[PDB]
């Protein structure tokens, strides 16, 4: 499949926080939306996922324009989303968190739902936390349950808003291998980050945003031909 956002634009109280941001993620790809803080990354995600409405632009998946469809409708069309902050249910166990979203899987019965729940706990290495409350999980364990909870909805595209935020240096390399696994499974992965040097390497293509505008895009090799981006990458310039 193909998820495409074309020239999105969003404004809050007269201030246009996102002028013109465009991106495209295909199945079997890891596309990045990189840029400094306050550039418009999260606002772009809310427009693609459908949390906040769009002022201008289009959100298209394959031959369907889903720009005026609410969140739940785009969720049933293949879009999965994970926030930057903690989105786990802290008062429920890991098993109860996965069975939560599996309750919307009408394509499965009560037996297959609990089957996939065990399949998702072995895949993300959280079998030893089946009955553990979400509050007792560390930063890295919380994310892997949060990601597996999104995968339980069986999406076509998974959108991670800075997934490496608030996790130990051993969990980032753990989530990075989880991302490369989802890509090989046919999903389209879309991640955001402010660290451009560390995240650009795993991106087949990336879209560099700055103050609501798109300053560069393409594969990392094509992006790192923009002199302004090379300076921030090599360390010659401070602000991107
Ligand atoms: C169909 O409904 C499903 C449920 O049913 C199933 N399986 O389908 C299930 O999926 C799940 O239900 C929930 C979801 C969330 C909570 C939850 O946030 C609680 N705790 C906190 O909010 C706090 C506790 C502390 C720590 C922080 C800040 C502050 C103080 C408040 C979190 C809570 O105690 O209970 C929840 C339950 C039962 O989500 C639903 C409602 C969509
Ligand atoms: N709900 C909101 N109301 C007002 N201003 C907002 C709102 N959400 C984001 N902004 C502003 O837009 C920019 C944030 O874009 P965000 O994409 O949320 O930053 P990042 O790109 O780090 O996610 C900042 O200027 C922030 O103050
Ligand atoms: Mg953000």
């Amino acid at each position: 499949a193909t998820l495409t956002a074309k020239n999105l634009a969003k404004a809050y109280k007269g201030r246009r926080v996102v002028e013109d941001v465009s991106l495209t993620v295909n199945s079997g790809e890891i596309v990045g939306l990189l840029g400094p803080n306050g550039a418009g990354k999260t606002t772009t995600f809310y427009m693609v996922v459908g949390i906040v409405p769009r002022d201008a632009g289009n959100i298209i998946i394959d031959d369907d324009d889903i720009s005026l469809l609410p969140l739940h409708a785009r969720a049933r069309r293949g879009i999965g989303y994970l926030p930057q902050e903690a989105s786990i249910f802290r008062r429920l166990s890991v098993y109860d968190n996965l069975m939560a979203v599996l309750q919307i899987r009408d394509d499965l019965s009560a037996e297959q739902r609990e089957d996939r729940a065990n399949e998702l706990m072995e895949e993300f290495h959280i079998e030893h936390l089946r009955d553990s409350m979400g509050q007792s999980l560390s930063g890295g364990e919380r994310r892997r349950v949060e990601i597996a909870r999104a995968l339980a909805a069986n999406p076509k595209f998974i959108l991670l808003d800075e997934p490496f935020a608030g996790v130990d240096p051993i969990s980032v390399i753990d989530i990075k291998r989880i991302i490369e696994h989802l890509r090989d499974s046919g999903l389209g992965v879309l991640i955001t980050d402010h660290n451009v040097r560390e995240t650009l390497a795993v991106c087949e293509r990336a879209y560099i945003v700055s103050q609501g505008h798109l300053i560069a895009h393409g594969t990392p090799t094509e992006i790192l031909q923009d002199e302004h981006v090379k300076r921030v990458y090599l360390g010659e310039d401070f602000r991107l």
